[PDB]
């Protein structure tokens, strides 16, 4: 159910800045990403049922949900805090440093909504992920 | 340095699907695409070009987990095939390879090659993105 979700939030975040609105938002993909030899960090594509926005990233500390799957495509979170950042190329991002998940994926079982990218860089976000799943296809 | 890449081997197999080459290559970037049985994406460098197309076959997939194919270092690709998709895209599979240097051996991205092809910009920009939102 969209309803369920803070309607709204990814626009206040990125057009506002609000911080302390705790918001309820569905994971739709995580993005690892291996730098180096350096133990991954995870991008998120967050919907609040209206839009989703692919400037999230973890902090380190919420690594071990998505690595046990309690943290995985398709499950509710609740943020309860985050910061805000804007990168030195004028990127805004959005960091997610403590969270509690109210839904594990297999509850919802699949997209709520049909949410649309808030912006361009998420848009790119789509496509490249549409890109791995393409490429990840081997068989039919 | 550049010289020591297979300068023009992307073009080769992006236009002509030369597979009969043997391109000495540099990995620019790696990353899983799952997050179920990993599954590696690679950004890879001939010294002129790079191309964000290329995947890892399953099978060598233990040379990444043993952090031997890493950013940074330099293979020599002995099994390859090219395949457009029904949309358009181009994917090349790493089939059979061997790390020649090892990221460490090599040290640094070697020169300044630019994208092949638009969606090769695109995921550098989005693969820049990633790291600058890493290192706050």
């Amino acid at each position: 159910m969209v309803g369920q979700l803070s309607e709204g939030a990814i626009a206040a975040i990125m057009q506002k800045g609000d911080t302390n609105i705790k918001p309820i938002l569905q994971v739709i993909n995580i993005r690892p990403i291996t730098t180096g030899n350096s133990p991954p960090r995870y991008r998120l594509l967050m919907s609040d049922g209206l839009n989703t926005l692919s400037s999230f990233m973890l902090a380190t500390q919420l690594n071990p949900l998505v690595e046990e799957e309690q943290l995985s495509s398709n499950c509710v979170c609740q943020i309860h805090r985050f910061i805000v950042n804007t990168l030195k190329d004028g990127r805004r991002v959005v960091i997610l440093m403590e969270l509690e998940v109210l839904k594990s994926a297999e509850a919802v079982g699949v997209k709520i909504g049909n949410p649309v990218p808030y912006n361009e860089g998420t848009s790119s976000y789509v496509i490249e992920s549409d890109e791995d799943l393409e490429m990840e296809m081997l068989k039919h």
